[PDB]
């Protein structure tokens, strides 16, 4: 515990150095650091009353709102472990998802308390489950969560798990990833990006899904701000960009393209920095519409707790960046040997950013940890000035 | 070791993107990263050879020289732990040094030979014993310690000792420091300094000492590059900030006093941040003198692997900065309860960069480490922002 720090630190310090600051802009309301760790600190006392030991799982099936987000700290104080549920799913997906993780605590978003009151029969240990708006059906309301006993925090460490994320393989297949993971994973673009607590994130792309969740995390590692909402709209998001003076963001094509067709260039005029998977088209659009930011070629999953490497694309187009700090990446042929500068072949990672394993999965953990690399699944090369090219799936 | 990422793994990242570019100057001579890796493995694999193991100890006694930092990358390659002496003690002191770390190989330093000499008949397991330069009595030349064998690394990881750097309890006392807790605290100022590959350290304090050693490896981390000398002289520092285009760099009192005072305003045109311990009046002479410069306040100590607060200090002046991210610094009661701003007490840390703890000396360790807070042994007081003010020992 001395030489632990995890998330439940960052929340603290937030709380001592910047309290006033906005940590969240979501659904029209303002949420500062101070109140967020007071929020946070409540939602944990009542995990704790519920039964929610560290290493138990809590559920959230939701689209991204005040509440999910306030959740995710208060899951990270008391050490346990976060099952954001994909809402694109369909409800066997579901099913299968909530039962692997096997929570503690389900809490069914708004939208989402029909799908999720078939799947809680089957499930097992599940002590208290809670709806986001009202109780109606099998649930408590979300408010009934919050406890007013003061918060003792659990011992527990970094290197705990933090959070499942399934992706499908097939099944899916649940990605644990903890704490320090993400935290040290982070801390590199904190960096690359000079945040501050300046900086403010467009938060959207969903919770449950790595890129949506690390950006949310890194903002708030910085002391920054992330401007958070249920759904994307375009013009909605070059208004947010305009009126929070949204500093940088993460996007999937047609994202990004989709802004640029509704923004007028100087709605952007305070980007600086911007990520995620586009065409070399819509980046070169866009660096030429924003000609003071700048996007950043990159590559990652969550098994490597997202960004592995990362670069200007200006740097080197079309490639994925170098290997940040913290990451050593080879490329590796069938039998693990590295490969030369230009060669094709398994993307492999090694360092404190490669994940604890797949949920209830021990051959695919063992085959993704073969001689002593993380494999990517993923096929690449690396040029002579160490930019990595991706070359597809295996 | 996996999840392991550690100084071995810095210097195979630097050689891998940028080999070409300075890793050290050591009095003008040039090394670049891919041929530090060269030289580092080549004699990591002369320590293997000799018989040193993980957790083992190399000593050395010896003022800066490409040598020494040469050594410090082989050391770290093979997970054993560098006591550095400090050569500025007296030869009971480095009798008592020596026998507490109780080395496998020992380096002397081309003016220490005699001292270390003195000393290696009471030392039990030294398998190997070399002096900078040239071979002489009971050392072997340095040159021998290199080996052709192709270097194959055991298994250790970052959280292993790595470095004893031994201060004054009067006795000295030894506080062991991770890989990963230099790394990991180091980041910070990579972060807070905005270092890339094309920055430049005046490294002008001795590499025994954790502020000499945190910059050059910090430096290191950043892919940049060190400017080392033997010794300090304050005309030639200015010299070499305008030749070595030289950004940043640590300095205690009065270091850079005597370099204002012998620079043209225009040699020092490329330093951007520097940092250490000065008087309000220094500090302000040097951003007055480099108006594109940032003196940087700070407190920290071996056993919090180097800097724990850290910001400019215009921010605060005369505060000692504010907690770094990986901190959770706080200020306490006798009975450990933290206290409110405003009021003094003893500054504690906890968090990764808190070191493994004393070399064998549990009781001072676990004196140091009660109540889950690493007790620092410094009073002090946070205000309002939560500034650290420094308030004695
Ligand atoms: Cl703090």
């Amino acid at each position: 515990s001395l030489h632990d720090f995890t998330l439940a630190d960052v929340y603290r310090r937030n709380a001592a150095l910047f309290p006033d600051r906005t940590a969240f802009m979501v659904d029209g309301v303002r949420l500062t650091h101070r109140d967020y760790l007071a929020r946070a600190e409540r939602l944990a006392s009542g995990l704790l009353r519920d039964g929610v030991h560290t290493g138990d799982r809590v559920a959230i099936l939701s689209q991204n709102c005040s509440e999910m987000i306030e959740l995710i700290g208060a899951v990270a104080l008391i050490g346990a472990i976060l099952l954001p549920v994909n809402y694109r799913l369909n409800a066997d997906e579901i099913a299968f998802v909530l039962g692997d993780g096997a929570p503690s605590v389900v809490v069914a978003g708004t939208d989402y308390r029909d799908i999720v009151a078939g799947v809680l029969p089957s499930l097992g240990g599940v002590k208290k489950a809670y709806a986001i708006g009202d109780g109606s059906g099998p649930f408590a309301p979300f408010k009934d969560l919050a406890s007013d006993t003061p918060f003792s925090a659990p011992e527990f460490g970094a290197a705990d798990g933090f959070v499942i994320i399934h992706t499908a393989a097939g099944r899916p297949r649940g990605a644990l990833i903890s704490q320090g993971n993400l935290l040290i994973a982070q801390s590199s673009l904190v960096d690359a990006w000079r945040l501050t607590e300046a900086d403010v994130n467009l938060g959207m792309l969903p919770l449950f899904h790595v890129t949506g969740l690390g950006l949310m995390l890194t903002l708030q590692q910085a002391g920054g701000a992330s401007v958070i909402a249920a759904k994307f709209d375009p013009a909605q998001a070059a208004r947010d960009i305009e009126a929070h003076k949204v500093t940088v963001m993460a996007e999937f094509a047609p994202m990004l393209g989709n802004i640029l067709d509704q923004a007028a260039p100087a709605q952007l005029a305070s980007l600086r920095a911007v990520t995620g998977l586009d065409t070399p088209e819509t980046i070169e659009r866009f660096e030429a519409t924003c000609p003071n930011a700048t996007f950043w070629a990159t590559f990652g999953q969550s098994e490597t707790s997202g960004l592995s490497t990362f670069a200007p694309y200006r740097d080197r187009p079309k490639s994925a960046g170098r290997p940040l700090f913290w990451r050593t990446v080879a490329v590796v042929d069938a039998e693990d040997r590295p490969l030369p500068p230009g060669e094709v072949g398994e993307i492999v990672l090694r360092g404190p950013t490669v994940f604890k394993g797949y949920w209830n999965n021990a051959a695919a953990t063992q085959h993704a940890f073969r001689n002593g690399w993380h494999h990517t699944g993923d096929m690449g090369r690396f040029d002579a000035d160490g930019y990595l090219f991706y070359a597809g799936r295996a």
